[PDB]
Formats: C-alpha cells, sequence, structure tokens
DNA sequence: CTCCCC
C-alpha cells in the first residue's frame, strides 16, 4: 500500500548507548538501515552534551521501524547503564 | 569511542 512522504526525524540517545545501535563495524546500524530502508544518521554529540542525535529519514513506516529496531539494540547494550 | 554513515 501507500507509504507516503519521507520525512525526518529525530530522537537523541544517551551517547553511552550509541555502541549499541552502531556496533562492531556499524554492522546493527547498518542492518537497522537495510532492515528499516530508513537512512539513519547518529551525529557525535554537540559541544559538551550527554545525547547523541539521530536523524532517521523515510516514510512513517520505516522510520517506525527504524525507531523500534534502534529501542531493540539498547537489548544488546554492552555497557554499564550507570 | 561496539563509531557506522558522510
Amino acid at each position: 500500500g501507500a507509504m507516503g512522504p519521507i520525512i525526518t526525524t529525530q530522537v537523541t540517545i544517551p551517547k553511552d548507548l550509541a555502541g549499541s545501535i552502531i556496533g562492531k563495524g556499524g554492522q546493527r546500524i547498518k542492518q537497522i538501515r537495510h532492515e528499516s530502508g530508513a537512512s539513519i544518521k547518529i551525529d557525535e554529540p554537540l559541544e559538551g552534551s550527554e545525547d547523541r542525535i539521530i536523524t532517521i529519514t523515510g516514510t512513517q513506516d520505516q522510520i517506525q521501524n527504524a525507531q523500534y529496531l534502534l529501542q531493540n539494540s539498547v537489548k544488546q547494550y554492552s555497557g554499564k547503564f550507570f
């Protein structure tokens, strides 16, 4: 069916979770991009920020999928939550 | 930096 316009959403992640979404060699985020169909950009933190901004661009369904998969990626997160 | 992507 109709997926509608490509749109861009941003979400922030605590910087320490970023490694979980990216994965070794970027393998996780490559997968999430591939699976979701969404473009996904994870920035560096802005000057002295605890967050990184992820920009997700795709149809609403793709962005929705990407978000879910990014959230899911935390479950695999290998560092200290605090 | 699990650090990709550009």
